[PDB]
């Protein structure tokens, strides 16, 4: 085993195949302990699930400082946070898997290649190489700044991003809510009048498919 994984896949190698609660240590300094759900089985597991929406118990419509450092119950309904993202990040190349389920239907996207800036950037996103059957809605996103009501499209669809005019994806908007834009969407499965049931957002080194 790893002394301190510095992501899922460190931590799954470890042996650990059970989806759940893990330790991480970013740049594996054991004085950057980070608690992260692992998800171990989806496309061979080794995966840090960094958003995930289910049941609509959590608040998504949250400021710059709660997007920066996370929020949420990392069991059910949360954001890991974009401070975590841009350090988890930096570490390597990260592939980036989007998830998504409603009333039985199932669709994915990975994109081989996934980084967010530091806060100097606005934790810009970087998002390339598509492949899955959910449709390219990232594309729309790449390169843009994150965005909150209080740093305008957070505001007016009530929901946090890296939004630009303004979104083809919106998984942390409204839950349950089909009015035009303002639920959790995947513009390019299932439009922009259609709240996705369930949705998780995830990383893991894009070398971890062959390593
Ligand atoms: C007493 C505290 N509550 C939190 C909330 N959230 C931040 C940790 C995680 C994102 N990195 C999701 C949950 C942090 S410290």
């Amino acid at each position: 085993s790893m002394p301190f994984p510095k992501d899922c896949s460190q931590a799954m190698l470890n042996g650990d195949t059970t989806s759940g609660l893990y330790t991480i240590y970013l740049n594996g300094d054991k004085a950057q302990a980070l608690e992260v759900f692992c998800d171990m089985t989806s496309d061979g597991g080794g995966w840090i699930v960094f958003l995930r929406r289910k049941n609509g118990r959590e608040n998504f419509y949250q400021n710059w400082k709660a997007y920066a450092a996370g929020f949420g119950d990392r069991r059910e309904e949360f954001w890991l946070g974009l401070d975590n993202l841009n350090k988890i990040t930096a570490q390597g190349q990260y592939e980036l898997r989007v998830d998504l389920r409603d009333h039985g239907e199932t669709a994915f996207a990975v994109y081989d290649k996934f980084s967010v800036g530091d806060a100097k950037t606005r934790y810009k996103l970087k998002v390339e190489g598509y492949s899955g059957t959910a449709g390219d809605s990232m594309a729309y996103h790449n390169g843009r700044s994150f965005s909150t009501f209080d740093k305008n499209c957070a505001l007016s669809y009530k929901g946090a991003f890296w939004y630009r005019n303004c979104h083809r994806v919106n998984l942390m908007g409204r839950y349950g809510d089909n009015n035009h834009s303002q639920g959790v969407n995947w513009f390019h499965w299932k439009g922009h009048e259609h709240s996705i049931q369930f949705a998780e957002m995830k990383l893991r080194p894009s070398n971890f498919r062959n390593l």
